[PDB]
C-alpha cells in the first residue's frame, strides 16, 4: 500500500502551507461551503461553530488548513483543521477544528472551533474519499482511549449535517455524509 | 453460540430484580468496593462519582441493579447500572450510571451518575470474563453513532481507575481493567 495524497479541485495535492475552501458537491439549495459561526446556545465569547451556508449562491467558505502529523497531506490519517481567517483579541482560540461533547438533543457530537493541535483529544480528523462523490471528512475523536477491536484501536465516525436554528451544522452521523471538495484560494 | 449469564459470587445467574455489591478481586490494600461519592470538581447538586474504596478493609460498597435490553443479564450485553440505594429528595436522578463529557486531564471519561435507562446515550455497559481473574465492565458510550467497521458499529471501552485527589475513580482506561465480582445482598 501507498499514502494517498488528497487533492484539491484543480488535481494539486494538498498543501500544509496553503489555504482551502471546503466546497459541497452538490448544488445550489444542495450547495453550501463551510464557515465559521455562531452557536445559537453557545456559551463562548467568540464565534465557535462549524456550519456549511444553506444555498452556494451567496458568501465563499471560511478558509482552512490542515495540519498532518507531518508531513504530507494524506487520505485516512489523522489531522487538525484550522479555519485560516484574522481573529479579533479574544477569539485567537476559537479556530481550531474539534468535536464537541454528547448532545442529548441531537444524539451525536457537533464540531465547533477550541482545539488543539497535535495533542490525543478531539481535535483530529481524516479526509477520504466518499462512498459517492469526492472526499468525506471523518472525525477521530478519543484518540486516547482504545477502542476495543476497533480500526487500529480508534473510534471513528463519518461527518456529517444536523439543523440546528434552520442552519446546517457539521457534526457526527451515520448517513449521508457530506461530499466535499477542497478548492484551494 | 449462546449467551452466557452472569454468575455472581455465589454461582447464581444475576438477577434483575436482586441487588449487587461491585468487589474487587485484589485483596487488602489491593482491594476496595465499588461506591456511590462526591467529585471534588462537580457543580452537581448530589453525589455523581462512581468511586472504588481504597482498601476492602472497611465500609462496604454501594449495591446496584442492572437492567439488560430484557430480560436476563447477560455477558458481553448492554444493559444499564444503576446505584440502588435511598435518596434524598433532590438526588433521586442521580442513582443510574453513566460515563460523562472528555476529561482533558485524565485523557479519559469518568464514570458518575445522572444517566438514564434504555436510550441509546453514554448509560450502556457490558459485563464481560476479565482477561486475568473474574469479570470486567465494559462502558459502550455513543451507541447513536456508526463507529467505522467497529464489532457491530459500536465503540467500547474497558473500565478502570484513575486516583482523582487521592480516589480511586472508575473511568474508560486502555490497561489494566478493574476485575470485579457481584456479592448479592
Amino acid at each position: 500500500p501507498l499514502p494517498k495524497p488528497v487533492l484539491d479541485t484543480n488535481g494539486k495535492e494538498l498543501n500544509p502551507d496553503s489555504s482551502y475552501r471546503i466546497i459541497s458537491i452538490g448544488r445550489g439549495a444542495l450547495g453550501g461551503d463551510v464557515y465559521l459561526g455562531k452557536s445559537p446556545n453557545s456559551d463562548a465569547p467568540c464565534p465557535d461553530g462549524v456550519f456549511r451556508y444553506n444555498s452556494d449562491v451567496g458568501p465563499s467558505g471560511t478558509p482552512v488548513r490542515f495540519i498532518p502529523l507531518s508531513t504530507n497531506i494524506f487520505e485516512d490519517q489523522l489531522l487538525n483543521i484550522q479555519f485560516n481567517i484574522p481573529t479579533v483579541k479574544l477569539c485567537v482560540s476559537y479556530t481550531i477544528w474539534k468535536v464537541g461533547n454528547l448532545n442529548a438533543y441531537f444524539r451525536t457530537m457537533l464540531l465547533e472551533t477550541g482545539g488543539t493541535i497535535g495533542q490525543a483529544d478531539n481535535s483530529y480528523f481524516k479526509i477520504v474519499k466518499s462512498s459517492k462523490i469526492g472526499y468525506n471528512l471523518l472525525s477521530c475523536p478519543f484518540t486516547s482511549i482504545i477502542c476495543l477491536r476497533c480500526p487500529e484501536d480508534q473510534f471513528c465516525a463519518k461527518v456529517g449535517v444536523v439543523i440546528q436554528n434552520g442552519k446546517r451544522r457539521l457534526a457526527l452521523v451515520n448517513k449521508n455524509p457530506l461530499d466535499v471538495l477542497f478548492q484551494e484560494v
